[PDB]
C-alpha cells in the first residue's frame, strides 16, 4: 500500500481518517458536507481511490450505503456533518442493525471542548445510537483515528454483520498528527468469543437426524447470503426442500423445483405447509422472527429443530432448537457436504414422498392473481420484468405491497440480487438502495420496484442518479394509496380508510403526482403506462434506453398480498381468497 | 366538554388518547399511518374537531408541526408509526428541543409483549429519543393515557418549552377501558421547582443599574416571544437599544429607530457594537450560545450582565451575570415597567449621546449588497418581498446563505413571523414548516424563502400543499451550490470545491435540476426569474395567484454573507468585505 504523505510528515485527522479508509480498501463512500464535517471532504477531494457519491439528503446516503452493501457484500460508507447530518442517518442505522448488514457511518462532530455544552448543531449522536447499531465510538484523540477505523471494519464486517458509528470532533480531524498504523485493536471480549470452526461431532448429529427423518425442511434466511454453493451442494446431496425468509431470498434459485419459494405472513401456502407438518426443521442463518413463525408454539410443532447461527444470543431466543450450531453456516454446509459425500450409498437418502406431498399442495395452492379487464396487475408486471431481465437484475423495493409481489413474483437465482428493508420495513428505501447498488455494480440491470407512498419519501435522490449517471431503472406501481395499511383496514377495519389515499381528493381520478415530471424535472426519461397489452413494450423501453428511467405502471388500488397469516395466527388462519373490490 | 362516550362505556385506547387531544384543545395533528398506529389513525377519524394533515414523509411531520407550534404558540402535534416512523420524527425531536419548541410526539409501539424482541418494526425509541426530548414516556397500561397525554402537554408548554415523545404499544390501542380524566399528574419535582413571579428587590435593583448606567443593550432572544408588548413598553421607558438573536427576530419591531437589528457571527457591525462596548447587558430570554457569543471572554467584556432566563441551568452556564432572575421575563418585564412608570421623573433616563454613539455605526457600517448587471442580488428580492407583503408575512427558511438573508433583509413586526431551524440548523425546514404555519394561521401570507439544497430535501411535501389546498408561496433562492458550505470553502480553503455544487457536472449551465417540474408534478403554478427588472412583477404574481405558488429565483452563487466573525473570534476579527469573485 502506497500512501500520500511521507512516513514522518505530520497531517490532519480528517487526512488520516481518508487513509484509514484508503487502507481499508475502501472505493466509495456515500457523503454530504456540512460545517462539522468541511475538513473530511476536504481529505476526499486529496484522495485518488475514492469517490464520493453526493446524496441529496443524508437518509438517502445511509440507504445508498445500504444498498451498496447488500448488493457487494462489501461494508457500505457514509458520512454525514453534526447535529441535523447526524440525525438523518438514524432511519439507515436501525435498518442496517435490524437486517444485519454491514455498514461504517462517520459523523463529524463539535470541536471536544464544546461536547455537552449545546453547541452549533451538536447532537449527542453517541447517545443517541447506542441502542440502533452494533457499536459506536467518539473520537478523542487524533491518535485513535487509525485504530478506531480499524476496529469499526471488523467489528461491522465480522460475525453478525452490522451498523458501526464513528463520531470525529472537528478538532480532531484539524489536529496534525503522525499516524501509527501498527496498533492492536482492543476487542479482547468480542475476539475471544468469536465463533469457532464448526465440531465434527457436531455435523455428524445433524446429518443423522437428516437420515432418521421423513419430511425434512430447509428454512433458510439472511444468513445464508454468502454460502449460496455450499447450500447449492447441500440440497444436491440431501433433496431436501427449501423455504427461505424475505430476506434469504436467491440463496437457493426460487425457478429451481425444489423450492418452496418464500414462508411467512405473505408466504406460499406450500413453504407454510412444509413447515407446519415438517419433522426435521433445518433452520440456517435465521432469526425466527414473528413475520415467519406466527404463534410460536404452533410453528414447526412436530419438528426436531436443528438451528445454525453466527450470534449465540439467537440460538433459542424464540424457539428452543433440539440441536446448535453456533458459527458460520457457510463451514458447517461444507463440513455436512463432506460427510454426505463420503456416506451417500451408506445412507439411501430419499424424500420423494415427502418432496411428492408437496409438489401436490404446491399445485393445488399456486401463487395466483386475477386480471381485470385491460388493467395492469402489479405481480404480473413484476413478472414481466423478471422475463424481461432473465432473472439477472438486481432489484431493490420500498415496502408494502409492491414489495411482497416483488419478492413473490420475480425469480432471484442469486443473492444480493434482492435489496429490501425487512426487519425495520423503511419506506423511501428502494431508490437509494438501487443507487448504491448500481455503484457497487456498474454492469448490472438495476431495478428500483417502488410503490407511490415509498417512492416520493427520497424522491430527491432523483437528482443523484442523473447527475452520477447511474443507470438506475424505476418500475414504479402505483396505485395511488398506501397499500399495505389500505389493505389492513379491508380486511379488519371494514374498509374504513384512515389517510391512506395519496392521491388528490378535489381531482380524484388524476393519478397524483405526476411521477413523470418529477423525473423530468432531473431530465430522466419516463413514460406512463395503463393498458396490460402496452406493458411488455413499455417495460423493454425502460430497460432498452441506456442510463436511468422511470416507468409508472398504473395498477389497480384494491389488490391484495395473498396469502395471508393474521398476526400471531397459525398455519390454520390463513386467508386465500379476496380483495377490496366491492 | 362534550364526550362521544358515555360515561360509564368502556372504548378502545386509541379512542382514549384521541379525546384525550380534544380534552387538551388540538385541532391540528400531522400524523403518517403504519400498521402499529392504525389504531389511532382510526380513532381520528372518528373525532370531529381534529383535523389530520397528512404529510408524504414523516419528517415533513415534525416540522410541520413544529412551524404550527412557532407560528401560533400552541404545543404541534405529530403522530408516527413504530419503528422506522418513530425514527423518521428524530431530527424533529432534536430540532424541537434545542429551539425550545413546545411539541407532542405520538408513536405507535409493537404490543408490550414483543418489546426487546427485536420485533417486526420495533425500535426502542424512549432510548433512543433520551438525549434529544424534554422527555419521554411508554405507555405500560391503557389506564395511564389520560394521565400521561396530560403530563406530556402540561410538559411541553409549561417552563422552557419543548417537545415531549410518548410511545403507545398496539395492545394498549386496542384495549377497551373507561377512562378517569380527575387524575392528578405525577410531576412532583418538576411542579415544586417551577419559577415564581419575580422578587420586587430583584426588579429594583436592575432598574438602580439602568440608572446608573450610560451605555445599556437590551440582548434579546426566543424567550422573549410572548413578551412583545412588555419589551415595547420597556423600550420605550428607557430608550435601550435593542439587539436581537436569530431565535428572537420580531420581539421588537425591526423597522423601528431603536433596533439594533441582529447580533453574532452574521451580525450587524451596529449590533456587534454595542454589545462589545456596552456597561450594561440586559440578556433577555437568551441563552448566550456560540453563535452570538464568539470568544466569551471578550463578550461584553466590560458589561454588568443582567440575565432573565426561566431555566436556571441557563443562568451562569457560559458566561456568569453580575445580576439573575430565574422566572418568566413577560412577568419580570411587566414588574419593571410599573417601577419605571412610578419613577419616570425620579430617574430621567437619557441614554441619547450612546444611542448616538451607535447611530454613527449604524451609517458608517449598515447591511449592504453588490449588484452586477442584471442578476439577481438575493438581498434585494427579500427586500422586495418585504416591501410587496408590507412586512406581515410569515417566513420559514431553510438553513444557509439565504437564511441568513431572510433574517437580515425582511423586517418582522411581531414575534412568530420569523420560523427557522436556529440551534440545530436542520436544512428541508422551510417548506414543511410553512404548511403548519399555513394551518395554524389560514388567513396568513406564509412564504417559504429557501435555498435550493435544502428545498429539495423534503421536496415531497409540495403534494402535501397541495392536496391541502394551502397557501404556501415558495421564494426559492437558487444559487445551485451549498452555498454556506461553499462560502467556508472560499474564505478558509482556497476556493477547493468538495462536493458543494448541486447542478449536474456534463450540462453545467443547466439549472438543475428544474424546481418547476417538481411543482408541476404536483399541480403547484411555477415561474422562473433572472433578470432583476423581471423581480418585482414575478413575486407580485407569486402573491397574488391564489393558493400555493413557487418562485425560482436565480442567483449568483458567489455571494456571501457578511458581516463575518469567525467562530471563536472577538469583534475585532470582523469580516465586512468580500465575495468569491475572481
Ligand atoms: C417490511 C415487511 C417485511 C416482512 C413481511 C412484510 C413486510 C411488509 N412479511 C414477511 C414474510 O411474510 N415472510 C418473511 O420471511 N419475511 C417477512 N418480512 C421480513 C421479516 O420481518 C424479517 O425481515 C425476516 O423474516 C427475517 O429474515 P431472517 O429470518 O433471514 O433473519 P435476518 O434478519 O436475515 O438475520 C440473519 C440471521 O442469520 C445470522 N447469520 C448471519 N450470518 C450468518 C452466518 N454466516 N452463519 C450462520 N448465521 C448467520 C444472524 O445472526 C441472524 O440471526
Ligand atoms: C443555522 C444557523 C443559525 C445561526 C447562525 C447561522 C446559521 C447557519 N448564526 C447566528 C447569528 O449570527 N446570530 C444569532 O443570533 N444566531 C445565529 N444562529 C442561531 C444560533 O445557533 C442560536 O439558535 C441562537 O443564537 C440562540 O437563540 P437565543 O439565544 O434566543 O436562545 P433560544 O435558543 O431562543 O432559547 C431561548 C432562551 O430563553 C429561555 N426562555 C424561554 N422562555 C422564557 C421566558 N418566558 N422567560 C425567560 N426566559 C425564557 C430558554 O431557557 C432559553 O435559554
Ligand atoms: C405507510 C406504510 C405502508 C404503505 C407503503 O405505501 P406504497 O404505496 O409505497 O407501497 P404499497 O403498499 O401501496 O405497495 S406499509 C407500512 C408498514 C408495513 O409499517 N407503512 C407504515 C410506514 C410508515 N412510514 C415508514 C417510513 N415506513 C413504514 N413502513
Ligand atoms: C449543507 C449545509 C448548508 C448549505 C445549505 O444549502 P442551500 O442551497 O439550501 O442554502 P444556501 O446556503 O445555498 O443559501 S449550510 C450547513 C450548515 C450551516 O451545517 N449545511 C450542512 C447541513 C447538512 N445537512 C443538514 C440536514 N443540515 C445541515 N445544516
Ligand atoms: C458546526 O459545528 C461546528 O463546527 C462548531 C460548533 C460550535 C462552535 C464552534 C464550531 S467550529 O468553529 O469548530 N466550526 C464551525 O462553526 N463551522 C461552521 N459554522 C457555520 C457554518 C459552516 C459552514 N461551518
Ligand atoms: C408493526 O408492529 C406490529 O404491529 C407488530 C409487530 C410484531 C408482532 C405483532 C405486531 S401486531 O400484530 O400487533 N400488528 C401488526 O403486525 N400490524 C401490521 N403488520 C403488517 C402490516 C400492517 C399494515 N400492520
Ligand atoms: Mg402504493
Ligand atoms: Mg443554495
Amino acid at each position: 500500500f502506497i500512501s500520500r504523505f511521507a512516513p514522518d510528515q505530520p497531517r490532519k485527522g480528517a487526512d488520516i481518517l481518508v487513509e484509514a479508509l484508503e487502507r481499508q480498501g475502501v472505493e466509495t463512500v456515500f457523503a454530504y458536507p456540512g460545517g462539522a464535517s468541511m475538513e473530511i471532504h476536504q481529505a476526499l477531494t486529496r484522495s485518488s481511490s475514492i469517490r464520493n457519491v453526493l446524496p441529496r439528503h443524508e437518509q438517502g446516503g445511509v440507504f445508498a450505503a445500504e444498498g451498496y452493501a447488500r448488493s457487494s457484500g462489501k461494508p457500505g460508507i457514509c458520512i454525514a456533518t453534526s447535529g441535523p447530518g447526524a440525525t438523518n442517518l438514524v432511519s439507515g442505522l436501525a435498518d442496517a442493525l435490524l437486517d444485519s448488514v454491514p455498514l461504517v457511518a462517520i459523523t463529524g462532530q463539535v470541536p471536544r471542548r464544546m461536547i455537552g455544552t449545546d453547541a452549533f448543531q451538536e447532537t449527542p449522536i453517541v447517545e443517541v445510537t447506542r441502542s440502533i447499531t452494533k457499536h459506536n465510538y467518539l473520537v478523542m484523540d487524533v491518535e485513535d483515528i487509525p485504530r478506531i477505523i480499524e476496529e469499526a471494519f471488523f467489528l461491522a464486517t465480522s460475525g453478525r454483520p452490522g451498523p458501526v458509528l464513528v463520531d470525529v470532533p472537528k478538532d480532531i480531524q484539524q489536529q496534525l498528527a503522525i499516524p501509527n498504523w501498527e496498533q492492536a485493536m482492543r476487542l479482547p471480549g468480542y475476539m475471544s468469543r468469536m465463533p469457532k470452526p464448526p465440531e465434527d461431532s457436531h455435523l455428524e448429529q445433524i446429518v443423522r437426524l437428516i437420515s432418521e427423518s421423513k419430511k425434512p425442511v430447509l428454512y433458510v434466511g439472511g444468513g445464508c447470503l454468502n454460502s449460496s454453493d455450499e447450500l447449492g451442494r447441500f440440497v444436491e446431496l440431501t433433496g431436501i426442500p427449501v423455504a427461505t425468509t424475505l430476506m434469504g431470498l436467491g440463496s437457493y434459485p426460487c425457478d429451481d423445483e425444489l423450492s418452496l419459494h418464500m414462508l411467512g405472513m405473505h408466504g406460499t401456502v406450500y413453504a407454510n405447509y412444509a413447515v407446519e407438518h415438517s419433522d426435521l426443521l433445518l433452520a440456517f442463518g435465521v432469526r425466527f422472527d414473528d413475520r415467519v413463525t406466527g404463534k410460536l408454539e404452533a410453528f414447526a410443532s412436530r419438528a426436531k429443530i436443528v438451528h445454525i447461527d453466527i450470534d449465540s444470543a439467537e440460538i433459542g431466543k424464540n424457539k428452543t432448537p433440539h440441536v446448535s450450531v453456533c458459527g458460520d453456516v457457510k463451514l458447517a454446509l461444507q463440513g455436512m457436504n463432506k460427510v454426505l459425500e463420503n456416506r451417500a450409498e451408506e445412507l439411501k437418502l430419499d424424500f420423494g414422498v415427502w418432496r411428492n406431498e408437496l409438489n401436490v399442495q404446491k399445485q393445488k395452492f399456486p401463487l395466483s392473481f386475477k386480471t381485470f379487464g385491460e388493467a395492469i396487475p402489479p405481480q404480473y408486471a413484476i413478472k414481466v420484468l423478471d422475463e424481461l431481465t432473465d432473472g439477472k437484475a438486481i432489484i431493490s423495493t420500498g415496502v408494502g405491497q409492491h414489495q411482497m409481489w416483488a419478492a413473490q413474483f420475480y425469480n432471484y437465482k442469486k443473492p444480493r440480487q434482492w435489496l429490501s428493508s425487512g426487519g425495520l420495513g423503511a419506506m423511501g428505501f428502494g431508490l437509494p438502495a438501487a443507487i448504491g447498488a448500481s455503484v457497487a455494480n456498474p454492469d448490472a440491470i438495476v431495478v428500483d420496484i417502488d410503490g407511490d407512498g415509498s417512492f416520493i419519501m427520497n424522491v430527491q435522490e432523483l437528482a443523484t442518479i442523473r447527475v452520477e449517471n447511474l443507470p438506475v431503472k424505476v418500475l414504479l406501481l402505483n396505485n395511488q394509496h398506501l397499500g399495505m395499511v389500505m389493505q389492513w383496514e379491508d380486511r379488519f377495519y371494514k374498509a374504513n380508510r384512515a389517510h391512506t389515499f395519496l392521491g388528490d381528493p378535489a381531482q380524484e381520478d388524476e393519478i397524483f403526482p405526476n411521477m413523470l415530471l418529477f423525473a423530468a424535472a432531473c431530465g430522466i426519461p419516463a413514460a406512463r403506462v395503463t393498458k396490460k397489452a402496452d406493458l411488455r413494450e413499455a417495460i423493454q423501453t425502460m430497460l432498452d434506453t441506456p442510463g436511468p428511467y422511470l416507468l409508472d405502471v398504473i395498477c389497480p388500488h384494491q389488490e391484495h398480498v395473498l396469502p395471508m397469516i393474521p398476526s400471531g395466527g397459525t398455519f390454520n388462519d390463513v386467508i386465500t381468497e379476496g380483495d377490496g373490490r366491492i
